[PDB]
């Protein structure tokens, strides 16, 4: 008979899951499997992203039960768990979504060999990205493009990406009854307290495929906003209704199909001929995701500086005092400390908001390595993608893709253009809620009668600025110009 296993790592979804469909085809029994590392928290990972993953698994659980099945959350490592359940369940086929990530390439190489030892068929379709990221390198001559212009001219020569796969059947072959490794008490979705977190999550974005589809339909309620989308013209100060889609946490874990997003974008573009074009368009943002995935999967040490052939060797300073003040939201700049607060509370900030902290820490003011700030993002960001994190942090440090270090944001004037009243600051930094808008972005310039009337004395309730931006930026820019020579 055909007993199959659909292995979930990314792509935590039922729509456009081309492996679920193969695993359910002519199958007597289907085993939805997610391998969960029981330790990991004893080795880095906030309770915001892990609970977002757990909520995404609970959404798959309710979706599989509504179709007569059940999600199996197995404990242990894949190399130790799969050889057991292969012969316990009589597995003849193993399906899982393809992953071009470095740890994944090793992990999958190991499982495949084990699946070949047990006479199991391995089917790995491509559905996490838009196109075969390897066909994009092959058609280009054998090398990945290094500019967005050249990549967008490449995908247009390939054509439209594959359409989203059809929905799975309303009834699925359930797991076999009375299997020891499929016991409900052992294969259940754990909560954030049971895995070893003593702190509750504070994010406002819930995980799951159901929430990803609902937030998708909400963004497409106004097709005029979808068509004329220009990313660089958005608001980094909007928090009640973010100026963007906020679909990156769902696209990272796979709760939302990139093929479904692109297909819905083309439907709106066909009825709006004057829609925005890449890279500023909504489709262009998906192409940024596809551009960095193509380059990083073919580039050695992409997540690092040393050994990276595409990164610029920069003598970044080792200054734990500046790094700690930056990650603890105590730099003295309310605009910076608000975004670094939104980082640990929500796990998501606007793209231009992430531009201000990454520039302030690196080539702008503190001259600290982009790897140090990337490690701080890798823990709090609920949308933490390996290739997208690394390329964007090299972008902001003028170490790759970006070479314009004379462009430094002011930790005081950038946010004032969008939010002169400081609504964003008063929300995430309530210690400055009564400060007048004239000194909200520069509290150290406020009079002391003013400071006390508002309950924020600089040096007692809110720290002074750790650096002078005019002095710090002048010194960092000069060193960047020497390195680029
Ligand atoms: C220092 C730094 C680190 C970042 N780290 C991450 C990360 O770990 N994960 C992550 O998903 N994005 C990362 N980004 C990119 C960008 O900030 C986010 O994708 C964006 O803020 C998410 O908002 P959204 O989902 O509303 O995007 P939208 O503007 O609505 O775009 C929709 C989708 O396009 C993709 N996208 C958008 N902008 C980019 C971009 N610049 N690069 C690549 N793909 C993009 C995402 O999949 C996103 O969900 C980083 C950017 C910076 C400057
Ligand atoms: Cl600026």
């Amino acid at each position: 008979v055909k007993n199959s296993i659909i292995w979930f790592r990314k792509g935590l979804r039922l729509h456009d899951n081309p492996a679920l469909l193969e695993a359910c085809k002519d199958a007597k029994h289907v085993y939805p499997v997610f391998v969960l590392d029981p330790h990991f928290l004893q080795q880095k990972v906030s309770v915001n992203r892990y609970n977002f993953l757990l909520e995404s698994l609970e959404d798959l659980q309710r979706s599989f039960q509504a179709r007569g099945s059940r999600l199996l959350v197995l404990r242990g490592k894949p190399e130790e768990v799969f050889p057991r359940v292969f012969r316990e369940w009589g597995v003849t086929q193993l399906c899982f979504e393809h992953d071009t990530e470095p740890y994944a390439k090793v992990r999958d190489a190991a499982v495949r060999r084990l699946a070949a030892e047990a006479g199991v068929e391995v089917v790995t379709p491509i559905s996490h990205t838009l196109y075969d990221t390897d066909m994009l390198v092959a058609r280009n001559g054998g090398a990945a493009p290094l500019t967005m212009q050249s990549f967008t001219k490449l995908v247009d020569r390939v054509g439209d990406p594959p359409a989203p796969a059809p929905d799975p059947p309303a009834a699925m072959p359930p797991p076999a009854e009375d299997m020891p490794s499929a016991a409900p008490a052992a294969t259940g979705v754990p909560t954030w307290q049971e895995v070893g977190f003593k702190e509750p999550p504070l994010t406002v974005f819930k995980g799951g495929e159901t929430e990803a589809l609902a937030r998708l339909e909400a963004a497409f309620q106004d097709p005029k906003w979808v068509a004329g989308f220009q990313k660089p013209d958005t608001d980094p100060s909007a928090w009640e209704k973010p100026a963007t889609t906020v679909l990156s946490p769902y696209l990272k874990f796979g709760c939302l199909s990139a093929r479904l997003f692109h297909a819905r974008l083309l439907e709106v573009y066909r009825r709006h001929p004057a829609h925005s074009q890449p890279p500023v368009s909504l489709r262009g943002q998906l192409l940024w995701r596809e551009f960095f995935y193509t380059v990083g999967s073919t580039t050695p040490n992409f997540h690092r500086m040393a050994g990276n052939p595409v990164c610029k060797q920069i003598d970044w300073d080792d200054n734990p005092e500046f790094l700690a003040a930056w990650r603890e939201a105590r730099t003295g700049f309310p605009w910076i400390d608000a975004i670094m607060t939104q980082l640990v509370t929500w796990g998501w900030m606007h793209h231009l908001a992430r531009h201000s902290v990454a520039c302030f820490l690196t080539r702008g003011d503190l001259y600290v390595s982009w790897e140090r700030g990337m490690e701080v993002f890798e823990e709090h960001l609920i949308d933490q993608d390996h290739y997208l994190n690394a390329a964007n942090w090299m972008w902001l440090s003028a170490s790759a893709f970006f070479s314009q270090y004379f462009r430094v944001y002011s930790p005081v004037v950038f946010g004032k253009k969008y939010d002169p009243e400081g609504r964003f600051i008063r929300k995430f930094l309530p210690v400055l809620k009564d400060m007048p808008a004239k000194y909200i972005y520069e509290p150290w310039t406020a009079p002391l009668e003013v400071q006390r009337k508002a309950g924020c004395v600089v040096g007692r309730d809110y720290p002074a600025p750790i650096v002078d931006h005019a002095v710090a930026s002048k010194a960092c820019i000069a060193r960047m110009a020497a390195a680029y020579r």
